[PDB]
């Protein structure tokens, strides 16, 4: 299946693995803090989806932001960024090699794009992964989903699992 072991650094400075995410339903979003529109929109969608899922099903789903820009996105940078969207949003970062291993595992494309206004941007896969409480992949959610189609979907999966 899509995913596998990782050793990353959480927004609090603690070193984590896939085992630190176990025990709760999880949604993983790969992004970068310097993203102008895509990532802020997707996370806003995710944060509002987290709350709607809870209201409708009673299930606490943990949103997870994984950085595809480790050169700029430090622990302090990721921490400050994640706190803006939802109080329950975990931020994961690491070494460019650590990030390479986890993106590979999740089949995520990421490539630095030179920019004049930004120093550069990271071109990447606009993806969400609904992992279960035993960290096994359940469903994928693309850019085309709205808060309602994400909520409805996640809620449908949880009940059938
Ligand atoms: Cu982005």
């Amino acid at each position: 299946a899509i995913g596998g072991p990782f050793s990353l650094i959480r927004d609090d400075g603690k070193r984590v693995t896939e085992k630190n995410l176990m025990g709760k339903w999880t949604i993983l979003y790969f992004g970068f803090t310097h993203c102008p529109d895509i990532c802020p929109d997707e996370l806003i969608k995710l944060a509002a989806a987290i709350d709607k899922i809870k209201e409708n099903s009673g299930v606490d789903v943990v949103p997870v932001f994984i950085s595809v820009d480790p050169e700029r996105d430090t622990v302090q940078q990721v921490h400050e960024y994640v706190k803006e969207f939802h109080p329950k949003l975990i931020g994961l970062t690491g070494s460019p090699e650590e990030i390479k291993s986890v993106a590979r595992s999740y089949r995520v494309y990421y490539m630095k794009t030179e920019e004049e206004d930004s120093d550069y941007l990271v071109d990447h896969s606009i993806v969400m992964y609904l992992m279960s409480p035993e960290m096994n992949f359940v469903k994928f959610y693309g850019k085309n989903h709205d808060v309602d189609s994400l909520t409805d979907g996640v809620v449908k999966e949880i009940r059938q699992y």
